[PDB]
DNA sequence: GACCACGGCGCC
DNA sequence: AAAGGCGCCGTGGTC
């Protein structure tokens, strides 16, 4: 039992700590609390005892880390056992599992937690003694990336809130429109956002055909891909999909979005959660910034809120066809190597194919259709789903996914090596070695071990993009601010910039160049950028 | 007011 | 719906 020591905490101290709630921008710091040397330290009042700190180190170091630089602290994070845990294991996600797992409990009370990130960090580092590789991702990419995500989430963007207000009013005139004609033609009015009352409208009422059953429950489904199908049966079926992307967008973006604003900073605030993923990709929450809408007309108008500051550009920074170049790398297929020193496009040219249409005229919103073609492909779609995905018989569908890998021979020959490894070793990895355990590779029913299979096979491509892209970020941020730039936003294989408008020439052109050289491989990495007052005008 | 499962769907 | 990775919505049901 640790000897309660008066505060402050002696230097390199563990830190514990309880919030009113998860988001640490809208959380209030309720207790704090450190550990060390066999002594826990509670401190008398929190906010004031945040200052004689010179680092957080603990579980969720970078929360406190955001809450610090909300109140105007530069409190960077330092080491995190979870940040080891998921290392480690990437099932390792929670507070709560972690302690379970090396050692401990996770309690409410900022003392216990203190304690409990001193003894998970000891017994973490045991075991990661002599694992060199994971070692090297804590300490070169996890832990200071740590530092880079607090100040994103700190920064937050800018929001044209007067502009979704009025979008709101005007969304909602053309749902009425819609309801009210999904009505009459049902006959009756009904919840059309029950999807249990419209199955029952569609199949028993109106007799369409049901195509598909939902997985857990054996419902009737009534998902796109199905109304997509039945969309010629009855002219119910087209409204009920447009009602169905104007509801979606205003009840996640539109409506949401403007009631977040921060009273303190007048931007809007993601969280990018560091050990959320099996790959290692990051995810974003509350909201959640890296789907917002970008595909259709109206999609399209949600993205233009995004604004910059004042007197600034964002900057969008996006990788070229990435976990290609990466399975070109992973596999060392030479007929793929060669198609990305020759600067060729495959989803352009899957664009041109499956439209009949010269590549000059494959605009942006066939690409990305071809974007589905070519990863569904790629992680083992089935020629049935294809086929009706790009709408040809299944027969065709059989010879493009032929095609599509006997034109790139020994990619195969790699999915074929990775899940036999990770048969023996139990796990999978990334060009840096990050891992994930994928057990049911041995599974005795068909169907759960070949999920298993796409599972681990995808790991390594979408894992060592997520590596790179991690990398450049911690490789870029000094380099900003340095420059009086701001890192927004990460989606994926995107960056998301702001910069002064005099200086955001010279910030794009050095992060495309830190991002394109972030880690040479067997073909070079290409980077698109763009500038604009918005983030759709940024991406061309 | 809280929680969860589910179907559904937004992005990468 | 049909042979990769996420988080949020409304419904429905529950406590
Ligand atoms: O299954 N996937 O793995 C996947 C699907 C999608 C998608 C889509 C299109 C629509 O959902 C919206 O249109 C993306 N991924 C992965 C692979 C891609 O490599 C990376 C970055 O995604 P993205 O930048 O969109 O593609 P990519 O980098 O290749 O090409 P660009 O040159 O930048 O256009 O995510
Ligand atoms: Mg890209
Ligand atoms: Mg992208």
């Amino acid at each position: 039992a640790l000897e309660e020591a008066p505060w402050p905490p002696p230097e390199g101290a563990f830190v514990g700590f309880v919030l009113s709630r998860k988001e640490p921008m809208w959380a209030d710091l309720l207790a704090l609390a450190a550990a060390r040397g066999g002594r826990v330290h509670r401190a008398p009042e929190p906010y004031k005892a945040l200052r004689d700190l010179k680092e957080a180190r603990g579980l969720l170091a970078k929360d406190l880390s955001v809450l610090a630089l909300r109140e105007g602290l530069g409190l960077p994070p330092g080491d995190d056992p979870m940040l080891l845990a998921y290392l480690l294991d990437p099932s390792n996600t929670t507070p709560e599992g972690v302690a379970r797992r090396y050692g401990g409990e996770w309690t409410e009370e900022a003392g216990e937690r203190a304690a409990l990130s001193e003894r998970l960090f000891a017994n973490l580092w045991g075991r990661l003694e002599g694992e060199e590789r994971l070692l090297w991702l804590y300490r070169e990419v996890e832990r200071p990336l740590s530092a880079v995500l607090a100040h994103m989430e700190a920064t937050g963007v800018r929001l044209d809130v007067a502009y979704l207000r009025a979008l709101s009013l005007e969304v909602a005139e053309e749902i009425a429109r819609l309801e009210a004609e999904v009505f009459r033609l049902a006959g009756h009015p009904f919840n059309l956002n029950s999807r249990d009352q419209l199955e029952r409208v569609l199949f028993d009422e109106l007799g369409l055909p049901a195509i598909g059953k939902t997985e857990k429950t054996g419902k009737r489904s009534t998902s796109a891909a199905v109304l997509e199908a039945l969309r010629e049966a009855h002219p119910i079926v087209e409204k009920i999909l447009q009602y169905r992307e104007l509801t979606k967008l205003k009840s996640t973006y539109i409506d949401p979005l403007p009631d977040l604003i921060h009273p303190r900073t007048g931007r809007l605030h993601t969280r990018f959660n560091q050990t959320a993923t099996a790959t290692g990709r990051l995810s974003s929450s509350d909201p959640n910034l890296q789907n917002i809408p970008v595909r259709t007309p109206l999609g399209q108008r949600i993205r233009r809120a995004f604004i910059a500051e004042e007197g600034w550009l964002l900057v969008a920074l996006d990788y070229s066809q990435i976990e290609l170049r990466v399975l070109a790398h992973l596999s060392g297929d030479e007929n793929l190597i060669r198609v990305f020193q020759e600067g060729r496009d495959i989803h352009t040219e899957t664009a041109s194919w499956m439209f009949g249409v010269p590549r000059e005229a494959v605009d942006p919103l066939m690409r990305r259709a071809a974007k589905t073609i070519n990863f569904g492909v790629l992680y083992g779609m089935s020629a049935h789903r294809l086929s009706q995905e790009l709408a040809i018989p299944y027969e065709e569908a059989q010879a493009f996914i032929e095609r599509y890998f006997q034109s790139f021979p020994k990619v195969r020959a790699w999915i074929e090596k990775t899940l036999e490894e990770g048969r023996r070793r139990g796990y999978v990895e990334t060009l840096f070695g990050r891992r994930r355990y994928v057990p049911d590779l041995e599974a005795r029913v068909k169907s759960v071990r070949e999920a298993a299979e796409r599972m681990a096979f995808n790991m390594p491509v979408q894992g060592t993009a997520a590596d790179l892209m991690k990398l450049a970020m911690v490789k870029l941020f000094p380099r900003l601010e340095e420059m009086g730039a701001r890192m927004l936003l990460q989606v994926h294989d995107e960056l998301v910039l702001e910069a002064p408008k005099e200086r955001a020439e010279a910030v794009a052109r050095l992060a495309k160049e830190v991002m394109e050289g972030v880690y040479p491989l067997a073909v070079p990495l290409e980077v698109e950028v763009g500038i604009g007052e918005d983030w759709l005008s940024a991406k061309e």
